[PDB]
């Protein structure tokens, strides 16, 4: 199965996001170009519950979280299911790269078809902030970018 | 369950269409409004089956048609799952509306969640028209604005 969302906004900020999953069980390869983005730094990147663009990135909602945990790195145990941690931009503000995430689905009760991805403008804190707020959001401030996630082939 | 698009494109049409449905064997509740059309006229109006967006609408793929039918009319019995037929335009080129359809659905495995809604810039012919065109995209023409459908609340 292939997903994929483009993110746009009024930022100077936009990408293309694609997934891949081959079955339900499996992980899902998520592959990323990002462009205009602050040059040499780390922007939080996640699946929010919403692929509603009703209100820009606002309307996408929260995190991705259907087993109510608190927000963390991905390779954390604990972590909201949309959390794909910090994107590291080059000198030229461009963020290149993939992994593969066995959270994030495109397949079954969770999947994140119809979603979105949202990139942020500051770095996420993967939960081990001293805050409230690092527990939900890890502190990635701004949604410069966001797009719906949409089924394709 | 609720799901929305966000119609987009250069060409002057923009929108927001609306989908509502309870359960699975029930009617799913389309709403819609269209600005920017020709004004007094009738547009082609249906579901493509790709949420796919890196290709302005051209990546939306064809009309979403899992059963294999040709194109027709919403009160015909065989026709895509997507076809939505034409809307009215009123004197400022506004389309505003909404209707019940049973093929249409926002769960399933036809599920339209993650697939794209398109906006024409021609009259659909409902596949009542001369030609093999007719029975694929009803002559409806180009794509002026699409929006990939997410999953809202
Ligand atoms: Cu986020
Ligand atoms: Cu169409
Ligand atoms: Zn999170
Ligand atoms: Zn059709």
């Amino acid at each position: 199965v292939q997903a994929v969302a483009v993110l746009k906004g009024d930022a100077g900020v936009s990408g293309v996001v694609k997934f891949e999953q081959a079955s339900e069980s499996e992980p899902t390869t998520v592959s990323y170009e990002i462009a205009g983005n602050s040059p040499n730094a780390e922007r939080g990147f996640h699946i929010h519950e919403f692929g509603d663009a009703t209100n820009g990135c606002v309307s996408a909602g929260p995190h991705f979280n259907p087993f109510k945990k608190t927000h963390g790195a991905p390779t954390d145990e604990v972590r909201h299911v949309g959390d794909m941690g910090n994107v590291k931009t080059d000198e030229n503000g461009v963020a290149k790269g993939s992994f593969k995430d066995s959270l994030i689905k495109l397949i079954g009760p969770t999947s994140v078809v119809g979603r979105s991805v949202v990139i942020h403008a500051g770095q996420d804190d993967l939960g081990k902030g001293d805050t409230e707020e690092s527990l939900k959001t890890g502190n990635a401030g701004p949604r410069p970018a966001c797009g719906v996630i949409g089924l394709t082939n």
